[PDB]
């Protein structure tokens, strides 16, 4: 529908993913698949949330970017799902959730 002002920005490598988690305080990450409708459902509350907050935030296309989905379940230790979303405050995970649990209320939460 609308583009949600691009809030929602795309990795293609675990040397940006670092460099984001680094740069920027606070840092929500979401692992989406390009053929789930429970992803695109979790896609659509992630640019909700980051469009009502005024707030940049990065997704990744698992299936394209296996190394860098693998890498994000080694940075963590929570095991791969999708869609599954990550908040980093200073670089270090604080909040994950999935598939469903992913909406704007929970990310909310996430900021608590």
């Amino acid at each position: 529908n609308l583009y949600f002002q691009g809030v929602a920005i795309k990795l293609s490598s675990i040397d940006q993913f670092e460099q984001v988690i680094e740069e920027n305080k606070y840092v929500f990450v979401l692992k989406h698949s390009e053929t789930c409708p429970i992803s695109a459902n979790a896609y659509d509350q992630f640019n909700k949330f980051l469009y009502e907050r005024d707030m940049d935030g990065y997704y990744l296309i698992v299936q394209q970017e296996r190394d860098l989905s693998d890498y994000i379940a080694k940075k963590t230790n929570v095991k791969h799902e999708s869609p599954q979303a990550f908040y980093f405050v200073n670089g270090e995970m604080v909040w994950n959730r999935d598939h469903g649990d992913i909406n704007v209320s929970s990310l909310a939460q996430a900021e608590e």
